[PDB]
């Protein structure tokens, strides 16, 4: 970029590459998004606008949007490190529970932000969760698939993780709800704990089946219309739900009882941010520093 020196790539993100970059004029570093076309949709320009109106502690700072040379470029305040560097970093010893707990309560405070703002992420994972050297977490990456919707893949042949994908989207659903998110931050919650992801699908078919093995088949009882959904199987296999004490040991029972409710099959069942904010396992929370290595 003419007005900006590439440091370094940093990511290949579900849209186009991300770079750590220094402004050449106001020497500020940030972190510069590069979208591939010929046209660019409008529907979406502005559903962008709303997402740098879009200001909170927990959620990454949208700073500048260009749009040149059938390029967009998406200028993005620099965070250090992201959860899966610091979960990977943190693998021998695992997260203290302290912060595990003031991330998730953090992450929580920004969902609760943007979804009563009407704006859902869509696309949340370890990659997508910033950390910095004070103690903070920030939802970073915002999918906004209400207008570029989902493409096949990144941008240019990747394999898109699906292990945090909320069911009703892997069931074919076509409207997702704020409750996509809840779904998505309640697998990393347990991959804190747990230090190994909760739903490792290599496949759509892969990772259904690898949430109905754990959490059990859904059935009309648990989740009402289920068996109407697009891309349900009267053939699906019948797996029972295993005791959830296996799930994410060993974690306590405040934890499993805000996860529980976080991994509800129905989304009108599942917990909303604010309810989730109020749940017995914040009770004690507080806000430790990381032990960064940059
Ligand atoms: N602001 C920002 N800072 C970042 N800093 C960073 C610093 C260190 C690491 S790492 N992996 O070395 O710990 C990663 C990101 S990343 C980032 C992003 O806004 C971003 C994150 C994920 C995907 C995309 N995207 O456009 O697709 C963009």
């Amino acid at each position: 970029m003419e007005n900006f020196q590439k440091v370094e790539k940093i990511g290949e993100g579900t849209y186009g590459v991300v770079y750590k970059a220094r402004n050449k004029l106001t020497g500020e570093v940030v972190a510069l998004k590069k979208i591939r076309t010929e046209g660019v949709p409008s529907t979406a320009i502005r559903e962008i606008s709303l997402l740098k109106e879009l200001n909170h502690p927990n959620i990454v700072k949208l700073l500048d949007v260009i749009h040149t040379e059938n390029k967009l470029y998406l200028v993005f305040e620099f965070l250090h490190q992201d959860l899966k560097k610091f979960m990977d970093a943190s693998a021998l010893t695992g997260i203290p529970l302290p912060l595990i707990k003031s991330y998730l309560f953090q992450l929580l405070q920004g969902l609760a932000f943007c979804h009563s703002h009407r704006v859902l992420h869509r696309d949340l994972k370890p990659q997508n969760l910033l950390i910095n050297t004070e103690g903070a977490i920030k939802l970073a990456d915002f999918g906004l698939a209400r207008a570029f919707g989902v493409p096949v893949r990144t941008y240019t042949h990747e394999v898109v993780t699906l292990w945090y994908r909320a069911p009703e989207i892997l069931l074919g659903c076509k409207y997702y709800s704020t409750a996509v998110d809840i779904w998505s931050l309640g697998c990393i919650f347990a991959e804190m704990v747990t230090r190994r992801a909760l739903f490792p699908g290599d496949s759509e078919i892969d990772q259904l089946f690898r949430i109905f093995r754990t959490l059990g088949t859904p059935d009309e009882v648990v989740w009402p219309g289920v068996t109407s959904m697009p891309d349900y199987k009267p053939s699906f296999p019948k797996w029972a739900r295993q005791d959830f004490s296996k799930v994410v040991p060993p974690l306590d029972e405040d934890g499993r009882s805000l996860l529980s409710q976080m991994l509800h099959y129905d989304p009108n069942k599942r917990i909303s941010a604010k309810a989730a904010l109020a749940h017995p396992f914040f009770q004690d929370v507080t806000k430790p520093v990381p032990h960064l290595r940059l």
